[PDB]
């Protein structure tokens, strides 16, 4: 099973200066709950923006660097290698990996951030004519989660 996992804004910004433009604990809980016990595939820059694997799932970094080695991270050097990973595999960023994979994934788990942020990286455009809305759940606003947001599960038609 091949899924996208992404948070994107009203204009499909996903990032700014190798960071997320927003901080939204609800989305981080969402990510952890979806991906615990499973597999995260991410591009090198996305991984390096964090510096350490997320516990309790397989962390897989795609890079052309043959010297790349981090404790608790598995490395792949080709897109083709993704299709050999067992279980539920989540494409986890960044822009380059989304662009490479969006036509290949079965479904997408998208947090729509209902804001317009300054960004330098983007999710690829897509149309709902290719995707069914399996579910659409509004996130609760509070003092810790102050941007409106929607959890979408889309499945390729
Ligand atoms: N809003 C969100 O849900 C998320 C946002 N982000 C954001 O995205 C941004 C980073 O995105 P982006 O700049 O596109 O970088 P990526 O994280 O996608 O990394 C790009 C790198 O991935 C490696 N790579 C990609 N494709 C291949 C391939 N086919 N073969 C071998 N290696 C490959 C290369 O590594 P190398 O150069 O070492 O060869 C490449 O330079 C940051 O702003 C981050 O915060 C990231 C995830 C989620
Ligand atoms: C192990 O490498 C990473 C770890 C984290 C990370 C998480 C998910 C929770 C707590 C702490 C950390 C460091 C994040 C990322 C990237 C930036 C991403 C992402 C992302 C987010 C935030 N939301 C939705 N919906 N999709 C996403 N792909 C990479």
């Amino acid at each position: 099973t091949l899924s996208i996992l992404v948070a994107h804004d009203l204009q499909r910004v996903i990032g700014f200066e190798n960071q997320l433009p927003w901080h939204l604990p609800n989305d981080l809980k969402h990510v952890k709950k979806l991906s615990t016990g499973h597999t995260l595939v991410m591009g090198r820059k996305t991984f390096e923006s964090i510096g350490k694997p997320l516990p309790n799932r397989r962390n897989v970094v795609l890079t052309s660097d043959t010297s790349f080695n981090v404790e608790g991270v598995d490395v792949i050097h080709s897109i083709e290698d993704i299709y050999q990973l067992p279980g539920h595999v989540f494409i986890f960023g960044g822009q380059t990996l989304y662009e490479e994979m969006i036509d290949k994934v079965d479904d997408m788990y998208i947090t729509v951030i209902e804001g317009k942020f300054r960004g330098d990286t983007f999710f690829p455009p897509y149309t709902f004519e290719d995707w069914e809305v399996a579910s659409s759940v509004e996130g609760k606003l509070d003092e810790k989660n102050t941007i409106p947001h929607t959890f979408l599960h889309l499945i390729r038609k």
